[PDB]
């Protein structure tokens, strides 16, 4: 019993974190085999950030301009190239602690663990979700750039995020491990703002099924709804549209609890209208949206209480 | 910016987790040097009588896909110590420490000697932890990291009827009035960790959330009279001293922040949130707030 925001064990990722320095800029890199991956803005000064020409800044660099530190050992850079917004530094030593890994691009609503690092040293691990507006509500200070997001389903680490910047509202933006940003963001200091954020509806439903599994049904009602009527109501509360894909994905949780997805949608409609009236669901007074259907199945018991 | 429930990086602890099997019971063990530590319930129980009937080969210890050979066994309080023939090459610098209620720690949840997740939690005033544990999680450990040293503070033993969890320090002494056996046991009435709520109010102010601040102050006695009525733990002079650095960083005296907490208790949040929460959060200590808002690494 119990329901916690759980992160993946970070050990496989800790063994990959290095410090990358180029001139006066210092950030984190990910050392996998003989390549160190890091944000390309490591080659920029604060002035360069307004309108950086990365190709022009990079062509003036040689291998020995990049200082890579793994623990207390200096790695030798023997090559460098740019792939989108990530810089790839070829080093002379392959990481002996390289885990089995993949680079995956995630969609909004997906969750992942973040290993927050400073100077190539890990400081903490937390769980978060890719918001519908492609930002993440992380906890990052200056020097955290290059920290990574990942999932570890089975013995394989799936790297999905690399931290690049903080937006004016305090939220964060970054890239997949191929250097493509999530969202309409650029690694440039321009007028950039997070779009209006919405609640991840399929995740709230999954978390309501998790409350039922752990023994709580106070929020259920005798009503059902059509998919269209639920979406008309949900969009009035800044909730993301629920698609047929989402309904299909919730099938296993619907079968385990005996509550149809459109019947759980009717409870959600009523919770949005009424609030909670001094009650909580899984120790929370707000509707939680950073647990996917897959996360609920992984954490919760197979036997409903 | 941002404020998250952050756990310590679990890597140093992952390299210590093993699977321990005795007959039909399977749980997790902590392999440090040549000793594996695990709950003694792996064996109305008379533990000395159950233990005397077991030989070394009755305990099956698995580290990854390698079988460790048990060469000795002894009991220390509610913890079984299995001497193995191989020292853990991944043993970190470590200490066994007993924590006090209100203190937080990271939990590496394991099943069959394999870590599945990591989360942060606090030792409640009633000595229980609101964890996330299923059958097979026994022997999962709680810890903190201070520089390069792992301080092991908790080993999971059982779940109470309300869904909360109970366990021991690494010397086998339970936290709380709990016993390792099937009998009528219940978590006591819980209280809110006041010094932790204040620390989290300071973290919100650091992150630019100040709507709850006011021009008022309070005495320590008047604040405690109010707090005792909302099932909040008493705030001591030690707690005020401990909040000093956060008070100096934000420019808000501790008794000034206490007056904001008093108004939040007597009047609610009125449709507003603090750090994305509609409840007053008490599982971040003053040190946790300082560490997360300063970037301390391990
Ligand atoms: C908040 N941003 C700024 O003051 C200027 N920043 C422009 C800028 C523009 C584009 C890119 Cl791709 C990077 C960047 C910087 C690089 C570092 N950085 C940061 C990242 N994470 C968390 C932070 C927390 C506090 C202060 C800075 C943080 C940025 O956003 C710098
Ligand atoms: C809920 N407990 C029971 O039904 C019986 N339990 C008696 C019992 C008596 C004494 C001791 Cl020291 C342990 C125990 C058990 C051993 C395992 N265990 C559990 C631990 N964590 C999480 C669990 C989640 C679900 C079911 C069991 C869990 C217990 O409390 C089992
Ligand atoms: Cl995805």
């Amino acid at each position: 019993s119990g329901f916690r925001k759980m992160a993946f064990p970070s050990g496989k990722v800790e063994g990959c974190m290095v410090q990358v320095t180029c001139g006066t800029t210092t950030l984190n890199g990910l050392w996998l085999d003989d390549v160190v991956y890091c944000p390309r803005h490591v080659i920029c000064t604060s002035e360069d950030m307004l309108n950086p020409n990365y190709e022009d800044l990079l062509i003036r660099k040689s291998n020995h301009n990049f200082l890579v530190q793994a623990g207390n050992v200096q790695l030798r850079v023997i090559g460098h190239s740019m792939q989108n917004c990530v810089l790839k530094l070829k080093v002379d030593t392959a990481n002996p602690k390289t885990p089995k890994y993949k680079f995956v691009r995630i969609q909004p609503g997906q969750t992942f663990s973040v290993l927050a690092c400073y100077n190539g040293s890990p400081s903490g691990v937390y769980q978060c979700a890719m918001r519908p507006n492609f930002t993440i509500k992380g906890s990052f200070l200056n020097g955290s750039c290059g920290s990574v997001g990942f999932n570890i389903d089975y013995d394989c680490v799936s790297f999905c995020y690399m931290h690049h910047m903080e937006l004016p509202t305090g939220v964060h933006a970054g890239t997949d491990l191929e250097g493509n940003f999530y969202g309409p963001f650029v690694d440039r200091q321009t007028a950039q703002a997070a779009g209006t954020d919405t609640t991840i509806t399929v995740n709230v439903l999954a978390w309501l099924y998790a409350a039922v599994i752990n023994g709580d049904r106070w929020f259920l009602n005798r009503f059902t709804t059509t998919l269209n009527d639920f979406n008309l109501v949900a969009m009035k509360y800044n909730y993301e549209p629920l698609t047929q894909d989402h309904v299909d994905i919730l099938g296993p949780l619907s079968a385990q609890t005996g509550i149809a997805v459109l019947d759980m949608c009717a409870s959600l409609k009523e919770l949005l209208q009424n609030g909670m009236n001094g009650r909580t669901i899984l120790g929370s007074a707000l509707l939680e949206d950073e647990f996917t259907p897959f996360d609920v199945v992984r954490q919760c018991s197979g036997v409903t209480f």
